[PDB]
């Protein structure tokens, strides 16, 4: 998109310049100076994200020393951060008493403990900050809460509780300060958030203070004849997973909308019945209609899903990214309902939130469909009886009547010619995977009523579309984006099966987190995301909070990693996805190559399988899973894609036996036609 | 202007990786261009460096490789290759590019290295991530490898004359250490190599293997009457102080020039006679002439001063900087006499150097010089091988000063200054020249940067221990403030006690940590971003007189940013004004009452390579018309104590007080 501008006003002051260099490596780019004694007029304040008002001697309650910093603070409605000589200066512009501290302190440390909150986030309480003040923030107005204060028992730090204001008054780029940088690129994480909160649609919200099972949500209040969604937190676990939501195509604004690579046409079918051509690429279409669409957050719910697209994004879609059109899927490359009208599960708290879109003119008794569902879902509340979940084992096939594409031996030897084109530096890492078919009389719920049960997880969903079902047990985030514009992706590579016992369980959990080749596989895929996300996040902004954790669900262990950034400004939350697309835990590195070396190997598609599968919102925040451990069901057959990772040290063999250990969960369900 | 850098993907799924880390480290973003560009349409020109990203592939085919081969070969710029742009560098310069022993991809290994270029002050071992199959085997005599893995392949090289650099890890890598540092040495040794391509003289140079007494061949070898100078290592510490200089203005080509910042006219005497009195801004001047007078550094020289300017920069030269023409000094505002020949001791090794310029084109005998002068050491060599005193009337007396501080103190608690560097100017009348006290005080302190000025206007007798700006011909500088001091003890435990105290006080290291803060921003409003750092922090030295508190603070000059203009930007010294600068300056003028002149300014040489060395001027005595002057002072705090800040002084005059004497 583009970087930020920042502008930095000098009050004639000797510090002005570290605040530069801080700032120039904290955010990748160095702020415009402008002495304070500048034009505001001539000054084209215009063309600037964020301002710094630099420290200096004497007061702000004066036009000397001060200048012009005062109308970046009252009148430019921009981000500021006021520094020292700024803090103070933020204070009195709002009503406050700027006096003499107990002591003076002039280049003097002092311990500096804080909310963590804002321009403090990640730093720890307390930490070590330099001192050049006499006077000092005393009474705070009702508008300035303080969030930090020196072990001399003075504030240190404030914030503006409406506007995007924000004071320190230790000095950040002095060399006896600590997390300088830190401080720079938190108030640059701000103004990016503050710009990025700057609709057709009316937004009804409804609470109810009754839980049912989500099964019983699924049967109740939705239909078996018609397209469904349901996002299912068959594991609910605080912090990894809270929220459950449902819908179904029947609402008045309700779209349904797929899309082909082959064609390059979006096909949509509007509430009216109408059915739209478009010769389109789908991430094009897709942004447009997320940015004409938009909503803000109704800040009473825990969440930002305010509505908005629900569905899958097709591995093929590669092709209107960094990938090739080699082969055509038997389903849709992409495949969406517009949920006008959604059930929102608090597994948490125990509690039902019903969405409901009207027109912002007109009505279609979208109220009505609150307080009609409310009383269904009163009558679905009763005690679902405690049941554990079982873990699963190893020791075999791929089911029955069950036809992989490759056989074992074509695999093995797929793994062979994977090795090859490592060899000759071609691909790192080669996500190399495979395509199972099975006939299955069963129908969407049934069948996944049965995997929930067998595997629980964080990003489960049954979509049942036209087309084709989705039954998709994935534990793995692709990619979580908040309206502010935070990222986070949480690659999973590294896999184990489950122990026999306990004890073998934790043997596995922990030769899983210790091999070389492992964490190799996973630190891979980690760099490859990063990249990726550099592309469109902010200079600072990406970075790694975990590295190789094993998390364990029913059928498998996983390492798993955590990476983060901050979109840039204009950067649009499915440019991000766009950019990620497909995932690199899905190809490898280097993605580009890595996928033509598929294209020829694989000798067909993927389909939904190596997708994304999840929710944008309106609200402009999104949360997409990796489409793994999912049955496609379509025609009367079962079909499930299974892979694993290709590296110089994989062993032909115990590769090929990774992908029936992943395919347990789905050949479990099946069974039993 | 700042650094532009261009990245070269070669369709790689690392390369905004390192978009990343040269956003963060060099505070500027690299320009991505694909592999599959243009060479003629693209301008090449127009940036300063290249880094040429990993890749798929080998660096022998075009399609992995592309526009980067081009990039190494012809460019002529900087590069660094980053795994197989470091597995490029190796095979177009004829080494060979084979089958490492193990495939390495997102694995770590324990890189040990020498400490050089790329690698500068990173630890050794320290721990990165590989992604090749392949690595350089039999090196060129042109490449030169810097780093090797823990299971001995190489992780680095360089080409020994081109500015090329390869690396066979991932810098980027989350499995690695040191990638931001190693980006930033990456753009110090390209702003480094641009300064070394930025003539009207031809420089001479002789050495001698052998090492006459310093004050002897002032004596001997320049007169007593003419106008000459002595840059005096007096203290002799490796790798602190290594060399002395000097010359006079009996050269076809020297001469003497003077400023005046009332009249703002630059006064130049040649060697014919006749003056040429210029209206120009000094540094301006200075600046134009260290252009135009631009000198190749000889690499024969351990040391870069290849001739230029020799003297000194006046306090009241402020009134060009950020501070008012409040006070005119008695003295010139500069005084700098262009050396176009000179003599150099090198203390470590125990030879000399002559130097000498004679005119392109033209002979003005200088190797006639050398051989004279040359000859002339060898004999001398054999024969000598290596409280304010009485009639003493400070411009402030005790209570006048303690009246000052109060003011100091008034305006620090007003919140108009954090730290204010208060002096005296204490004036005796004396019978002695020049040479024979220097001779007295040199002896006293011992120093690094003693110097000896025999100017016509003035002597300037100097035993400064401080180190104002040390800029390289590469563009890389050094500044040393002093602040913080303490008397000797009377025996050994006593000097521990003193060295101890003044390490630990809280007063002492705030009043250093205010300039070492001071003294970074002047330093950054000059130089790259990410370059500016500190080594060392409250540091302590002991000299015959005191011992000083000193912080070491380092950068790097921006592109197109001339040597004089990073004197200008740093000039007066923090160590001698407080912060902030400006406003310390303005309370400084209003308190003194009258000039500094020569004190608190800075003294040394600009070298015609681009090369400068400055003291502060402290500890030191002017001569003028039968009368010796001479500075104190230091710094004043809210911590302050009157009478204790004016013992300070009285304690700094030791050596300049003992050597009238
Ligand atoms: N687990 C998510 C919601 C969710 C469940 N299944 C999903 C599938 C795709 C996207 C989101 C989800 C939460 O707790 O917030
Ligand atoms: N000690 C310096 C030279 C030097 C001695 N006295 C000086 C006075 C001013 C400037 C430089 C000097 C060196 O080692 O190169
Ligand atoms: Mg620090
Ligand atoms: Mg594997």
């Amino acid at each position: 998109g583009r970087h930020m501008r920042t502008l930095l006003i000098d009050n004639y002051d000797s510090f002005t310049h570290n605040l530069f260099q801080y700032i120039g490596e904290a955010t990748g780019q160095p702020p415009v100076v402008v002495p304070n004694d500048a034009d505001w007029s001539r000054l084209p304040v215009e063309d600037f994200d964020a301002i710094v008002v630099s420290p200096g001697p004497g007061s702000p309650d004066r036009e000397r020393d001060f200048g012009i910093s005062r109308r970046a603070i009252t009148d430019s409605g921009l981000p500021v951060l006021g520094v020292c000589l700024g803090h103070q200066g933020i204070a009195q512009l709002f009503g406050g008493t700027v006096g003499l501290a107990p002591e003076p302190m002039h280049g003097r440390v002092s311990e500096v403990r804080h909310t963590g909150e804002d321009v403090f986030r990640g730093l720890p309480s307390p930490f070590t900050a330099v001192r050049y003040h006499s006077l000092a923030a005393t009474d705070l107005p009702d508008e300035l809460e303080p969030l930090a204060w020196s072990d001399d028992g003075v504030v240190m730090g404030l914030r503006h509780r409406e506007k995007p204001l924000w004071g320190v008054q230790f000095h950040p780029e002095s060399i006896g300060s600590d997390f300088g940088r830190e401080i720079m690129a938190n108030f640059r994480d701000l103004a990016l958030a503050h710009h990025r909160a700057r609709s057709p649609y009316e937004l009804h919200v409804r609470r109810v203070d009754v839980l049912p099972d989500a099964e019983e949500v699924r049967r109740g209040c939705l239909p078996g004849e018609g397209t469904t969604f349901w996002l299912d937190s068959s594991s609910v676990l605080e912090g990894a997973s809270r929220f459950s939501f449902l819908g179904d195509d029947r609402g008045p604004l309700a779209e349904y909308l797929t899309y082909r690579v082959a064609d390059g046409v979006v096909s949509v079918r509007g509430s009216d019945g109408t059915t739209t051509r478009t010769r389109r690429p789908f991430f094009n279409y897709l942004e447009e209609q997320l940015e004409r669409r938009r909503v803000p957050v109704a800040p009473e719910l825990p969440f930002e899903f305010n509505l908005g697209y629900v569905g899958y994004l097709g591995y093929e879609l590669k092709a209107e990214t960094t990938g090739d059109p080699a082969h055509r899927s038997p389903h849709p490359d992409a495949a969406f309902l517009f949920a006008d009208r959604a059930i929102a599960l608090d597994h948490q708290e125990g509690c039902c939130y019903l969405l409901a879109l009207d027109r912002r003119g007109h009505d279609d008794g979208a109220r009505a469909w609150l307080r009609e569902t409310a009383e269904t879902l009163t009558g679905l509340a009763v005690r679902a009886p405690a049941e554990p979940t079982p873990a699963m084992v190893f020791g075999a096939g791929f089911g029955p009547l069950a036809r992989a594409r490759h056989d074992k031996d074509a695999y093995l030897k797929r793994i062979d010619e994977c090795l090859k084109e490592i060899r000759n530096g071609e691909s790192y890492e080669i996500c190399l995977t495979n395509m199972v078919t099975a006939p299955t009389e069963a129908t969407a719920l049934p069948l996944y009523s049965a995997l929930r049960a067998i595997s629980p997880v964080p990003y489960g969903a049954l979509l049942e579309f036209p087309e084709l079902s989705v039954l998709s047990a994935s534990p793995e985030r692709f990619l979580t984006i908040g309206a502010d514009g935070g990222v986070e992706s949480k690659p999973i590579k590294g896999t184990r099966p489950r122990g026999g016992t306990a004890e073998e369980d934790e043997r596995l959990r922990a030769d899983l987190a210790g091999r070389e080749k492992d964490r190799a596989e996973n630190l891979m895929i980690v760099d490859l995301v990063r990249n990726d996300l550099n592309s469109v996040c902010a200079i600072g902004s990406v970075h790694v909070p975990r590295l190789f954790e094993v998390e364990t669900y029913a059928p498998v262990h996983q390492l798993v990693s955590t990476i983060r950034g901050r979109l840039r400004p204009g950067t649009s939350t499915a440019a991000c996805v766009r950019a990620a697309f497909p995932g690199g835990s899905m190809t490898g590195a280097p993605k580009k190559r890595t996928m033509e070396i598929i294209d020829r190997l694989e000798e067909g598609p993927r389909g939904v399988y190596s997708g994304a599968l999840g929710w944008f919102a309106l609200s402009g925040a999104a949360d997409l899973s990796i489409v793994i451990r999912t049955i496609v069901l379509a025609d009367g057959q079962a079909e499930f894609g299974v892979g694993g990772a290709i590296v110089s040290l994989s062993d032909q063999e115990e590769e090929f036996t990774e992908t029936v250990v992943k395919a347990r969960a789905m050949v479990t369900a099946l069974d039993g036609s």
